[PDB]
C-alpha cells in the first residue's frame, strides 16, 4: 500500500536501518532529508540509486528482489525552511514524515543545552510547519525513554508513567511530543511518538551499524575497546557510576534491536494511514519500544566478553550527568495496537550482530 | 542603582508599565526591543527621548525628578538573528534582559499552537543564545499562571504541580526549563515571574490595554460600555466549571504591582555573583491572592461604570483552567514584594479611568 515517506535524519544509525526496511519490505517511496552532521559529512552507506547500483555491480550472487529499490537523498538541514520547503515540493506530495533527526548525547545536553533545545525543538517545529504548508497529515517521531527519568520499585515503564526528564535531551523529546500532540486537535495531524529505549544491534548483513569512533554509547564503546586489544600491542573499559540504586550499582537499561525498531515504524506508518476523521481521539498516540528484559552496565560487558571472546578489563568512574538509574520498557501497547513482535529477545543475539559489524569495520564506512 | 536593561516586549501593555517604573523609581538605563506586533505597529505611547520631551512640553508646573529620563527603542523581532546582535552590539554591555515578548491569547493558542510555539519558544531561545554570545548573564522572564493548569480551592504555590491546559501555558513552561537548564550550564541567573491575571492602568491614566481587539475580560467588558456611549451582549465563557458560581475564578493583579516586582527582581539578580550557587534560578508567583469569578468581575465592572452590562452565557473557551489564584508568600518573603493594590474595585477604577478617556486607543 503505497506512500511517499520523507525520513529526516534518515542517514543515521537507526535511520539507515529504517530505510533498509522500507526499501526491502514496503512499496513505499523514500526521501531522506539528512544534513550528515551525525555521519562525518559522508553518505557512502546511504542506499541511493547511485550507490545501490555500485553495490549490485561489484559482486553478485543471485540478484535479490529488493535490488532496484533506492532512496532519494536531500542533503541539508531541516531547520532551513527554504531548503525543506523545496524538498517537500520537489519530492511530493509527501504522505508521511518520519522524524529521526536530533542531537542525542545525554551527557553533552546537560553541559550545552542551547545546542539541544535549538536542534531538537526548532527542528521539529519546522517539520510540523512544513507539513501544515504542504497538506501533509501523518508523522512518526523518534522519541526516547529519556522522557521518563527517575521515579518521584524499579520495573517496566508503561507509556503513561510520569515524565520528569533528567537531561535537556529528555526535555527536548517531551517538548516535541507536546507540540505534536497539540497539532492533533488543532490541525488534524496524525502523530505517533515512538519512545525507543536503547538502540543496539546491526543489520544481519553486517554492513551498517554504529562504529565506535566518536560514539557516546555503551556497546559501541566496549566493542571499540575490543578493537584495540586486537590492534598491534590507559586501555580499560570505563564504567560511569557504581553507586546507583540498582542490584549492582550500575545503570540498568533495555537494549532493543534496530531492526525490531525498524518494523515498529512500518506498523506505525500503517496504523496512522488507516485513521479516519471518524476517530479522532486516536490521532495522537505513544508507544514504548523495548524488549522488557533489562541488563546492567556490568551485565552488558559480560555478554560482550562471551560474544567476542576477549578479556575486556573494566575501570570504574563517576556517574555521567543526566543518567537515570533504570530504564526498562513495558511494550504491551505496541504489541496490542501495532502488533509489534520484536524478533530479538536476548542481548546475546543482538550483541552478535553488533560485533559482526564492528569487527568487520576497523575504520567504519571509511 | 545603574544597570543597563534590555526589555523585550517593552512597547506592550505590561512592558510600558514596567518601563515607566524603571524610569521613575531607579537609575537603570533602558533599551527596548519590540516588533510592535502587539501595538498595532505604532509607538506613540512609548517613553522614548522624543515622547518624554513632549509630555514635558504639554505639561504645566515644576518638573518631576524623572522628567528627563527615557528609554531607547529598537524596532524588530527578537527571532531575527542579525537585528538582535545589532541591538546587543550598539547598546552593550547589557547587564540584564527582561523578556516580556510573546503571543498570549489562551484561546488562540489551542486553535493554532505552532504560532505560539514558534514565537514564545523560538523567542526565548534566541535571547538565551544572544545573552550567551554577548556575555550578558542576568534574565527576568515573563511567565504565567497558565503553567499550572488544573490540579490533580487554594491559592497556588510556586511548586504546585504544573500541567498546562493550553499551548500558551506549555510554551511558558518549556522556557522555564530552558532558563533553569541555562543556569546550570552557563551560570546565567534567571528569575521566572509567574504573573497571574494582569489588570489595571497606571494612575496618570495615559496608558493601558485598549479594548479594540483585546482578548481579555476586563478590557472586553469596558469595551461594551464604550461601544454604547462612545449581540452587543457581554459573553460569559462557560458556566459549568467546578467553581462556587460556575464561572472561572482568576486573580487580578495591578500592572504597577507587577512592575515593581521586576525592579525588586533586578536588585535580586545583581546582588549575586561567583560567590553564590543555587540562588541562580528562582521562580515567583505574582497575584493578590484574592480570586474573582467572571460573574463577580462583571459586578465590579457594573459598579464602576454605572452601566448595566447586559450579559449572555456561552460555552467554554478551550484552554481555560477553572481556578487560578496566587499564593505569594515567597514573592513577599524573598524579594520584599508589597502589592499596593488588593481589591478589584480600586484596580478596576484605574482601568476605567484610562479606558473612558481613550475612545479610540492611541489614535
Ligand atoms: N540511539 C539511540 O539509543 C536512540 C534511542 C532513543 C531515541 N533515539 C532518537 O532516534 C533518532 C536517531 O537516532 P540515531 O541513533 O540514528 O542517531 P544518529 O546521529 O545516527 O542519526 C540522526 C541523524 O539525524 C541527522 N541530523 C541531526 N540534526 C539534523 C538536522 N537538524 N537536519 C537534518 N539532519 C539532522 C544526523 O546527521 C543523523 O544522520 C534521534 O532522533 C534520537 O534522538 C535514538
Ligand atoms: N496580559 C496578561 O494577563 C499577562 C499575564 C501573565 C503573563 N503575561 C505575559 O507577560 C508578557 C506581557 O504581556 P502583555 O499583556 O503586555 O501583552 P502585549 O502583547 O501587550 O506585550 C507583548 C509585547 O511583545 C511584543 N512582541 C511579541 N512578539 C515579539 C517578537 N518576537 N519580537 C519582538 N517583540 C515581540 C508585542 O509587540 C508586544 O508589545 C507576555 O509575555 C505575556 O505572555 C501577561
Ligand atoms: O564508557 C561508558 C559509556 C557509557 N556508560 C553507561 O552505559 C549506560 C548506557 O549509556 P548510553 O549512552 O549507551 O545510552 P543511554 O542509557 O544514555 O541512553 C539514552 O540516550 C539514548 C540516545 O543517545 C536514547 F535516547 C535512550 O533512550 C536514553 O536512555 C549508562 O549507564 C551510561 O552511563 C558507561 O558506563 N561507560
Ligand atoms: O469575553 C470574555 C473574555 C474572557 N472571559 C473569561 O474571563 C476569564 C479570564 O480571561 P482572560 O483571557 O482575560 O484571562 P486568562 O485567565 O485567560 O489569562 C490567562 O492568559 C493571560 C495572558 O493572556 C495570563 F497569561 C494569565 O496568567 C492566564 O491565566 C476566563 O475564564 C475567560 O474565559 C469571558 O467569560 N468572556
Amino acid at each position: 500500500s503505497h506512500m511517499r515517506v520523507l525520513v529526516c535524519g534518515g542517514a543515521g544509525y537507526i535511520g539507515s536501518h529504517f530505510v533498509r526496511a522500507l526499501l526491502r519490505d514496503t512499496n513505499h517511496s523514500v526521501v531522506i532529508v539528512d544534513s550528515l552532521v551525525g555521519t562525518h559529512g559522508k553518505s557512502d552507506h546511504v542506499e541511493t540509486r547511485e550507490n545501490v547500483a555500485r553495490k549490485l555491480q561489484q559482486s553478485d550472487g543471485p540478484k535479490p528482489p529488493w535490488a532496484d529499490r533506492y532512496a532519494a537523498l536531500e542533503v541539508g538541514d531541516v531547520r532551513n525552511e527554504d531548503f525543506l520547503n523545496g524538498v517537500f515540493t520537489r519530492h511530493g506530495p509527501i504522505d508521511a514524515v518520519v522524524h529521526m533527526c536530533a542531537f542525542l548525547a545525554v551527557g553533552e545536553s546537560v553541559r550545552d543545552p542551547l545546542k539541544y533545545y535549538d536542534n531538537n525543538v526548532v527542528g521539529i517545529l519546522r517539520l510540523l510547519q512544513a507539513m501544515l504548508l504542504h497538506k501533509c497529515d501523518k508523522i512518526i517521531f523518534s522519541s526516547s525513554a529519556a522522557i521518563f527519568g527517575n521515579p518521584t520499585n524499579a520495573e517496566p515503564i508503561d507509556i503513561n508513567a510520569k515524565k520528569s526528564p533528567e537531561s535537556p535531551y529528555g526535555e527536548s523529546k517531551l517538548i516535541a511530543e507536546r507540540m505534536i500532540r497539540d497539532c492533533a486537535e488543532a490541525y488534524g495531524i496524525k502523530g505517533i511518538c515512538l519512545r525507543y529505549f536503547n538502540a543496539c544491534g546491526a543489520h544481519e548483513d553486517g554492513d551498517i551499524g554504529e562504529h565506535y569512533q566518536g560514539s557516546t554509547h555503551l556497546i559501541p564503546i566496549i566493542l571499540g575497546r575490543v578493537m584495540s586489544d586486537i590492534a598491534p600491542d590507559d586501555k580499560r573499559m570505563p564504567i560511569f557510576g557504581t553507586d546507583y540504586p540498582t542490584p549492582d550499582g550500575t545503570c540498568v537499561r533495555d537494549y532493543v534491536h534496530v531492526c525490531d525498531l525498524a518494523s515498529a515504524h512500518i506498523l506505525a506508518l500503517d496504523y496512522v494511514e488507516k485513521l479516519g476523521p471518524n476517530d479522532k481521539s486516536k490521532y495522537f498516540s505513544v508507544f514504548n519500544l523495548g524488549t522488557s528484559r533489562g541488563y546492567s552496565v556490568r551485565e552488558v560487558i559480560e555478554v560482550a566478553r562471551k560474544t567476542t571472546g576477549h578479556p575486556i578489563p573494566v575501570r570504574e568512574c563517576g556517574r555521567r550527568e543526566g543518567d537515570p538509574a533504570y530504564l526498562v520498557a513495558a511494550s504491551d501497547k505496541a504489541r496490542e495496537v501495532l502488533g509489534w513482535k520484536p524478533k530479538y529477545d536476548t542481548l546475546e543475539a543482538i550483541m552478535e550482530t553488533s560485533w559482526k559489524f564492528q569487527r568487520t569495520h576497523p575504520n567504519g564506512y571509511a
